[PDB]
DNA sequence: TAGGACCC
DNA sequence: CTGGGGTCCTA
């Protein structure tokens, strides 16, 4: 027997689900993102559809950037409600196969499949991408491994519409000439470290000494990182209930605010937004953070524990407002943001 | 508590 | 020019 991870990740989101009741649209770009409006300045593209893609536009890329790029596309603003219930379409159907399924955001979900070793993985993943087909018009991508990191990546090689499995037969045959960021969990920065280290691919990153990494990057990110780089990764698929360690509301402002009294009212009402939230969802409230980004994109956050666990609105407004006057404030803010931190539960 | 570094 | 919403690790 083999304990097979296959990940399954939605393709084109936001644009499929727009697609999907904008039949009008099917081969042309279709670009989701801030109102629908080009010309607004501070938003971004949140979806590109795989037409769009080819001119170069990509998730996080501003509107007016994009609409540089693409003319002849078609902007929708962004419809959450509408992203949801196609996500729990999509997940109630994925448990109802009968595996272990944990749920990670809306696009993506680990499935454990514990197969006979004469059984094929591809057939599980054949099917997961046809129901999933036939009862929500969503295209999806699986990606087959032994553990969730190398089942993501594959994942990545069987985009559009396509399954792809990836093993320790051919890991390093497929991954060894890549640049380290190419696995899950190393990004650009990492990546720039180990440039300058002499290490610019995955296998030469299998390959280095422990303990040139640890006293680099930590103790256990070090070894982690070493793990990453072998194809290993995280193999239990657990289908508990994610509990949420915080909640936050962050803006950007049109243009930088300048008065105070502005300052403090976004503040107040990003905190009580949130607080209405969590308390809906019977949460409590332990740690109030609030940040400040600044014209120059100097982005600090401070954080402030309460005395007991509490949800008065009247104390965690005054503790974000205290919070946010330990703020220095001189130069124009860009974005104010609240993040509570909730007590990690109980029932 | 602060802050860097991912990711969708 | 550089959104919004999360989490984990390290200093
Ligand atoms: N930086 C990002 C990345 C994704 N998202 C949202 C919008 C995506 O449609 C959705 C799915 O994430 P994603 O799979 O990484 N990208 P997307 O599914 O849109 O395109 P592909 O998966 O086909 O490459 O999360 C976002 O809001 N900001
Ligand atoms: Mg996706
Ligand atoms: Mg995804």
């Amino acid at each position: 027997m083999t304990k097979w991870v296959l990940h399954v990740d939605l393709d084109q989101f936001y644009a499929s689900v727009e697609l999907r009741r904008r039949p009008d649209l099917r081969g042309q770009p279709v670009i989701v993102g801030g109102s629908g409006d080009p010309s607004e300045p501070r938003k971004v593209v949140t979806t590109a559809s795989y037409e769009a893609r080819e001119f170069g536009v990509h998730a996080g890329m501003p509107l007016r950037a994009a609409a540089r790029r693409c003319p002849d596309a078609t902007f929708l603003p962004s419809d959450p409600a509408a992203y949801d219930e196609a996500s729990e379409q999509v997940m109630g159907l994925l448990r109802d196969l009968g595996h272990p399924l944990e749920v990670w955001g809306w696009d993506e979900a680990y499935l454990g499949a514990d197969l006979p070793d004469e059984s094929d993985p591809v057939e599980v993943a054949e099917r997961i991408r046809t129901v999933v087909a036939a009862e929500t018009g969503l295209s999806c991508s699986v990606g087959i491994s032994d553990n969730k990191q190398r089942a993501k990546v594959a994942t990545g090689f069987a985009k559009p519409a396509g399954i792809y499995v990836l093993t320790e037969a051919n890991w390093m045959t497929v991954m060894g000439d890549r640049p380290p960021d190419a696995l899950w969990g190393v990004g650009p920065k990492t990546t720039k470290k180990l440039a300058a280290m002499g290490i610019t691919t995955v296998a030469d990153l299998a390959v280095t000494d422990p303990s040139v990494l640890t006293t680099a990057f930590g103790p256990s990110t070090g070894l982690w990182l070493l793990l990453l780089a072998k194809g290993g990764g995280d193999t239990e698929v657990s289908s508990e209930p994610w509990v949420p360690r915080s909640r936050s509301h962050v803006v950007t402002f049109p243009q930088d605010l300048t008065e105070r009294r502005e300052m403090d009212s976004a503040v107040r009402d990003l905190a009580l937004q949130t607080l209405a939230e969590i308390v809906e969802q019977g949460r409590i409230v332990t740690r109030v953070a609030v940040t400040v980004r600044t014209s120059t994109f100097y982005t600090r956050t401070k954080i402030r524990k309460l005395p007991a666990p509490s949800t008065d609105a009247g104390q965690i407004v005054d503790t974000a407002l205290a919070v946010l006057d330990q703020f220095e404030l001189d130069r124009p803010v860009r974005l104010l943001g609240v993040r509570l931190e909730l007590a990690m539960d109980d029932v």
